[PDB]
């Protein structure tokens, strides 16, 4: 039932100043009722936090180089890079939010923002069994009207979305991966614009770094992540 994203290739060797292509499929359409196609790209350099490229298939994050574009439809999508430089290295990641759970694709390794800010808290290490909080207090855009979400990243599983709380419009409603369902609890402060994941029960496998992310309209901001390691 989850929608499976698949990056093709795994890795992509290339020149300075060639073209890039990078496809994306996913297991069912991300055509939304709503009329909207729920894709973004994200670029992640080594070492740094994933950052969205491009939202709703086609749309350009204003700032990224007309050089990069976003195509396709359904299930199929595109992402094509020109005049590839060195600023453009690192990993490229599919994601889809049209279906929950929001799901990423693998990867694929080429080889301020109005004011917007989420910071995270809470990251450290723990021993199996324990318990963490991680908060997340954001300002510069109307959080009223974002949906906000943890995502996590491990080597071993990737990008991973584990939670999500709606907005008033959208009934405050939660949703959580099943991976940490009955564990892990999401909360949500509209007067402090910010959101929290009550984590109890930890195993290893909950290891990586954790962002919290404010999506509206398609469009997804990240903050710059807070390690979690349980050991
Ligand atoms: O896209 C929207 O209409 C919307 C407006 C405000 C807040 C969230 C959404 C939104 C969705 C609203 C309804 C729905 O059925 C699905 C939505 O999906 C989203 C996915 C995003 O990445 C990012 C945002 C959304």
């Amino acid at each position: 039932s989850d929608v499976v994203m698949t990056q093709t290739p795994l890795s992509l060797p290339v020149s300075l100043g060639d073209q890039a292509s990078i496809s994306c499929r996913s297991s069912q359409s991300l055509v939304h009722s709503n009329g909207n196609t729920y894709l973004r790209w994200y670029l992640q350099k080594p070492g740094q936090s994933p950052k969205v490229l491009i939202y709703k298939v086609s749309n350009r994050v204003s700032g990224v180089p007309d050089r990069f574009s976003g195509s396709g439809s359904g299930t199929d999508f595109t992402l094509k890079i020109n005049r590839v430089e060195a600023e453009d290295l690192g990993v490229y990641f599919c994601s889809q939010s049209t279906h929950v759970p929001w799901t990423f694709g693998g990867g694929t390794k080429l080889e301020k923002d109005g004011g917007v800010k989420l910071d995270e808290t809470g990251g450290g290490l723990v021993q199996p069994g324990g318990a963490m909080k991680l908060s997340c207090v954001t300002s510069g855009f109307t959080f009223g009207h974002y949906w906000m979400n943890w995502v996590r990243q491990s080597p071993e599983k990737g990008l991973e979305w584990v939670a999500q709380f709606r907005n008033k419009p959208y009934n405050y409603e939660t949703y959580y991966s099943d991976s940490v369902k009955g564990r892990f609890t999401i909360s949500r402060d509209d007067s402090k614009s910010s959101v929290y994941l009550q984590m109890n029960n930890l195993r290893v496998e909950d290891t990586g770094i954790y962002y919290c992310t404010g999506a509206s309209y398609g469009m997804e901001y990240l903050g710059q992540g807070t390690s979690v390691t349980v050991s």
